[PDB]
């Protein structure tokens, strides 16, 4: 609706989303990301969208929750998922993608998470990261996209490899393969069958239909 406004909301025990809005080529979005208490540390999943948003985030975290974020995962190397990272390590935040991310993201001007992870390689792969589980699905809305598991509460978060069912358009395909997308959606369909909330990169949260709608979209 309005732009630059940053909320949270509570998925599970110990599991919140954060939502963001910002401006984009002429047009206003939301934006999701996750996150999930470890002890009594915080993990992040995503910026939200920018430095002033991601600042916002910080302090809306510390209000609401009041322990510290002390790492942080981007899930792809676009801006609303990196856009923030500098604030992030201002404030003492790890920061955290794949080397494929963060070569991607030098690549196109953005910025650079400081610490690269170890085990995602191939389509398949997947690696503990504190409370959480990273699956790399293989090539989707780009080939770097991860997802993210919390075995605790069985949510599945599907970043912008997993469409809203309220979408009509996969958006911005300039570095998506429409090709791979409908395998890498299945390979995650196989690997968590049991998942009971999917919260997509925008848009409302759903079920495991998400995964099939997303193939529906792709292939149109
Ligand atoms: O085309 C989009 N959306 C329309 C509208 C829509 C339905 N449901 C939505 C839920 C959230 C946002 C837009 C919607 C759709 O698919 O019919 C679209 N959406 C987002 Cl996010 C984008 C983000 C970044 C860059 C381009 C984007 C984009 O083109
Ligand atoms: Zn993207
Ligand atoms: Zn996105």
């Amino acid at each position: 609706i309005p732009v630059g406004e940053v909320r949270l909301y509570q998925i599970a025990d110990g599991v919140w989303s954060h939502i963001a809005t910002q401006s984009f080529d002429g047009a206003v979005y939301p934006s999701n990301g996750l996150i999930v208490r470890d002890g009594d540390e915080l993990l992040l999943i995503d910026t939200a969208w920018g430095a002033k948003n991601t600042a916002a985030l910080l302090a809306e975290i510390e209000k609401q929750i009041g322990l510290p974020v002390t790492r942080a995962v981007s899930t792809h190397f676009h801006d609303d998922r990196v856009g923030g990272v500098d604030v992030l390590r201002k404030a003492g935040v790890a920061t955290y993608a794949s080397p494929s991310t963060r070569r991607l993201a030098e690549a196109e001007g953005n910025e650079i998470p400081t610490h690269s992870l170890e085990g995602l390689s191939s389509s398949g792969d997947a690696v503990r990261f504190g409370p959480v589980e990273l699956f790399y699905p293989g090539a989707a809305h780009s080939t770097d996209n991860l997802v993210v598991y919390v075995p605790s509460a069985n949510v599945l978060y599907g970043g912008c490899a997993v469409l809203a069912l309220s979408r009509t358009s996969a958006g911005n395909v300039a570095d998506a393969d429409l090709a791979e997308w409908p395998t890498s959606v299945e390979r995650i369909q196989k690997h968590y069958p049991e998942a009971e909330v999917v919260i997509p990169g925008h848009g409302l949260p759903g079920g495991l239909d998400l995964l099939q709608h997303t193939a529906n979209v792709v292939t149109a």
